[PDB]
C-alpha cells in the first residue's frame, strides 16, 4: 500500500486535483467561495451565547443564562460560546504548539503515523477511502485521547513542541470541568435533576476527552473537493478552536450556513449522544468543511465521549410517551458508529 498525505500532494506541484477529491456533480453546486460567504450578512447565522452567568448565586439571572443556551440546543444544536471561563493565553499556547507541530516536514510527522490495520488508531493520518466511491476529503490529521489522564498513552504524544503535552493536558482539564457545567445547565433545561445527562454518559470516570487537530493546506481548486465530508459528531459534546480561517459551515433549514470568525470564543457542537438520549429534543447537525487556495487552515476538536460498549444509548424514559414515541432504537456508541458508517457503505 502507499501512503499518501494532503500536505504532499498540495507541495507536489500540481495545478489541479485528484479525481478523488472531487466530490459528485449534485454537491458541487452548493460549494462557494468560503470568503465571499464569510462576508455575507444575510439570513439566519449561528448564536452566540454568553455563559458568563451559568452558575451565578442571583436565581433570575442564572436562569436567564441556562434558558439561552436551552434555547439554541434545540434549535441550532451549535453556537459560538463566550465568557466561557477557559483562560484566552492557555488556548493561545495550545494553538501555537499545534501549528509548531505540523510545521514539521511530513517526514518527521510520519514517526507518529497511526496504524488502522492493528488498531493503532491514534497518531498522525489521513482519510482512507472506506467504501465503493472511493471519495477522499482535503485533509490531514492527528488524534489522541486526552482524558481522563490515567488512560493516556504519552508515548504517541508530539515531542516538538517541548511544551505540547503540557498545554494539551491543561487545556482538556479545562474543558472536563467547563464540561460538567454544561450538562448541568441542559439537564435543568430538559427538566431533569442537575447531575442526570452526565451521569447517563459515563461520569467522571467512563466519559472520554478525544483530541483531533484538523490541518487542512492550500488547495488549487477549492471549489471542487471538501475539508470535511458532510455529517453529525457521534459525541455528546464537542469544543471547537481554530486560526481564525473561515470553513465551517452548518446545514441549517436546508440551507449551508457559513460561520463567522468569534475572537476567544469556543465553538460547541450538541452531539448524536445527546440527541438520542433526549429523544430528538437537542439537535445534532449536519456540517461539513470548506477549504481554499489562500490560506492553510486547522482546527483543534475535542469529542466528549461515552465509554464504547459499557452504555447503551437510546431516549430516556422521562422523554418518551405514547404522544412521543422514541425516534431512535437502543445501541451502543459502538454499534451506533458501526450503523451510520453501515448506511454510506450499502
Ligand atoms: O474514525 C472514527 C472514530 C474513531 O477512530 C474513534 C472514535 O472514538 C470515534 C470515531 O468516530 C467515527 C465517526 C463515524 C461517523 C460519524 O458521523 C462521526 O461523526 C464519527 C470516525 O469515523
Ligand atoms: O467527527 C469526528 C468525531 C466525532 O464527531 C465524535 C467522536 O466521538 C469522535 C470523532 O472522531 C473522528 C475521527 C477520529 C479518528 C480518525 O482517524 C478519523 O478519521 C476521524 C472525527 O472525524
Ligand atoms: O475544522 C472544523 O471546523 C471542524 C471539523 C469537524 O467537523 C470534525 O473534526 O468533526
Ligand atoms: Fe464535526
Amino acid at each position: 500500500v502507499a501512503v499518501e498525505r494532503v500536505e504532499s500532494l498540495a507541495k507536489s506541484g500540481i495545478i489541479s486535483i485528484p479525481k478523488e477529491y472531487i466530490r459528485p456533480k449534485e454537491e458541487l453546486e452548493s460549494i462557494n467561495d468560503v470568503f465571499l460567504e464569510e462576508k455575507k450578512e444575510d439570513g439566519p447565522q449561528v448564536p452566540t451565547i454568553d455563559l458568563k452567568n451559568i452558575e451565578s448565586d442571583d436565581e433570575k439571572i442564572r436562569e436567564n443564562c441556562i434558558e439561552e443556551l436551552k434555547k439554541a440546543s434545540l434549535d441550532w444544536g451549535v453556537m459560538h460560546l463566550i465568557n466561557h471561563g477557559i483562560p484566552a493565553d492557555l488556548m493561545e499556547r495550545v494553538k501555537k504548539a499545534g501549528e509548531e507541530f505540523f510545521s514539521l516536514s511530513v517526514e518527521e510527522k510520519e514517526k507518529y503515523a497511526n496504524d488502522q490495520a492493528t488498531g493503532k488508531i491514534q497518531g498522525y493520518g489521513s482519510k482512507l477511502a472506506n467504501n465503493a466511491s472511493g471519495q477522499l476529503e482535503w485533509e490531514d490529521y492527528f488524534f489522541h485521547l486526552a482524558y481522563p489522564e490515567e488512560k493516556r498513552d504519552l508515548s504517541i504524544w508530539p515531542k516538538t513542541p517541548s511544551d505540547y503535552i503540557e498545554a494539551t493536558s491543561e487545556y482538556a482539564k479545562c474543558l472536563r470541568l467547563l464540561a460538567t457545567k454544561v450538562f448541568k445547565a441542559l439537564s435543568v433545561g430538559l427538566g431533569l435533576e442537575p447531575d442526570r445527562l452526565e451521569k447517563e454518559v459515563g461520569g467522571l470516570e467512563e466519559l472520554l476527552l478525544q483530541m483531533k487537530i484538523n490541518y487542512y493546506p492550500k488547495c488549487p481548486q477549492p471549489e471542487l473537493a471538501l475539508g470535511v465530508e458532510a455529517h453529525t459528531d457521534v459525541s455528546a459534546l464537542t469544543f471547537i478552536l481554530h486560526n481564525m480561517v473561515p470553513g465551517l459551515q452548518l446545514f441549517y433549514e436546508g440551507k449551508w450556513v457559513t460561520a463567522k470568525c468569534v475572537p476567544d470564543s469556543i465553538v460547541m457542537h450538541i452531539g448524536d449522544t445527546l440527541e438520542i438520549l433526549s429523544n430528538g429534543k437537542y439537535k445534532s447537525i449536519l456540517h461539513r468543511g470548506l477549504v481554499n487556495k489562500e490560506k492553510v487552515r486547522i482546527s483543534w476538536a475535542v469529542f466528549c465521549e461515552p465509554p464504547k460498549d459499557k452504555i447503551v444509548l437510546k431516549p430516556l424514559p422521562e422523554m418518551v410517551s405514547v404522544e412521543s414515541p422514541a425516534k431512535f432504537p437502543p445501541r451502543t456508541f459502538a454499534q451506533h458508529i458501526e450503523h451510520k458508517l453501515f448506511g454510506k457503505e450499502q
